[PDB]
């Protein structure tokens, strides 16, 4: 599924997001868009051989089993392919324990590089929330 940006933000909010750990709403939308660019389906390899699944792009090197990454971690206690779905909350639910583990949103290259620091909250304007 491809979301619409005012869509993702009300399922996001409604999945516990906004304020989550002190990040506002806007800064997960944001995230979601240049990792994803809002599809549940995209996946993207990367060079140690671990896979990037979902609209958050989430890393089986720790958090999700795939079955094709040796010698990682399965944080989540899911399979990679649960965060492809169309109902976005097992991504949500991984995000929050990411999220949570230290180093914050910093974990997504794309929101450090592109949203941090930024007006993030243009990204909920004019929503319906
Ligand atoms: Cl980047």
């Amino acid at each position: 599924k491809v979301f619409g940006r005012c869509e993702l933000a009300a399922a996001m909010k409604r999945h516990g997001l906004d304020n989550y750990r002190g990040y506002s709403l806007g800064n997960w939308v944001c995230a979601a868009k240049f990792e994803s660019n809002f599809n549940t389906q995209a996946t993207n390899r990367n060079t140690d051989g671990s896979t990037d699944y979902g609209i958050l792009q989430i890393n089986s090197r720790w958090w999700c089993n795939d079955g094709r990454t040796p010698g990682s971690r399965n944080l989540c206690n899911i399979p990679c392919s649960a965060l492809l779905s169309s109902d976005i909350t097992a991504s949500v639910n991984c995000a929050k324990k990411i999220v949570s583990d230290g180093n914050g949103m910093n974990a997504w290259v794309a929101w450090r590089n592109r949203c941090k620091g930024t007006d993030v909250q243009a990204w909920i304007r004019g929503c319906r929330l």
